[PDB]
């Protein structure tokens, strides 16, 4: 099942983004899945500026950049800490562990860390060319933790923010399609004419891997709140 709230604008969506919240928040929800990206900025706006109070709840985050530390500016803990923590914290809030020493045991680590917290409503953007987090076309539905080589144009993007070419994250560690999946509730925001082609394809397109969102047809609650020009074609 999937519904569709087509709203005016980001303003708009946002704000019945942060109704649905409050309201899981209300009937019982404990543990959030977050997103980063400009998508859910409004959100992360309004939910700083309100009454609610996350103190007993759990967040847990998609992905974090290989080799950077919690406290490094370009981080995604960072981004999270400035964009929603440092004003309305959680009991705790996972992101993945940048600088862990072994990959593949922090993969390991995250999933167990799902599986010990199912996450009850999932903040989600979609891309532009429909991936979802840092799963591009190509990924595997069956995909869990994994670490991501990131795209040419993603570390052309980032490489602005660093020294220091040698500095620049070339992988992240993401959660991958079946994990993001198995959220019992999963809010995807999308706006702008951007990501009309890619809000189609996850509608009304085949189930492929060749297009990530597509998964999304398949899980058992989805709404999706879009503005007009990200929901032309649906």
């Amino acid at each position: 099942s999937m519904k569709t709230i087509k709203v005016k604008n980001k303003t708009e969506g946002s704000k019945v983004a942060f109704r649905m919240l409050e309201e899981e928040i209300t009937f019982g929800a404990k543990t959030l899945g977050l997103a980063t990206g400009s998508t859910p900025l409004e959100l992360y706006k309004e939910i700083r500026e309100s009454h609610l109070d996350f103190s007993d709840m759990v967040s847990i985050n998609l992905d974090e950049y290989v080799g950077l530390s919690a406290d490094d500016k370009q981080s995604y803990a960072y981004f999270m800490k400035q964009n929603l923590f440092a004003a309305k914290p959680f009991k705790k809030s996972y992101l993945p562990n940048g600088l862990a020493a072994d990959l593949a045991k922090e993969t390991e680590y995250y999933d167990q860390i799902l599986a010990q917290y199912p996450i009850d409503l999932q903040i989600l953007g979609i891309g532009r060319n429909a991936h979802i987090g840092f799963n591009e076309p190509g990924t595997a539905f069956s995909s869990q933790t994994h670490l991501v080589d990131l795209t040419p144009s993603t570390i052309a993007a980032n490489s602005r923010f660093f020294e220091k070419a040698e500095d620049v994250p070339k992988q992240a560690i993401s959660m991958g399609l079946a994990s993001i999946m198995s959220a019992k509730m999963i809010l995807l925001m999308a706006f702008g004419e951007e990501k009309a082609e890619a809000v189609a394809a996850m509608v009304k397109g085949p189930v492929t891997e060749e297009i990530p969102a597509s998964i999304l047809q398949t899980h058992p609650k989805v709404i999706l709140i879009v503005d007009e020009k990200a929901g032309a074609g649906i």
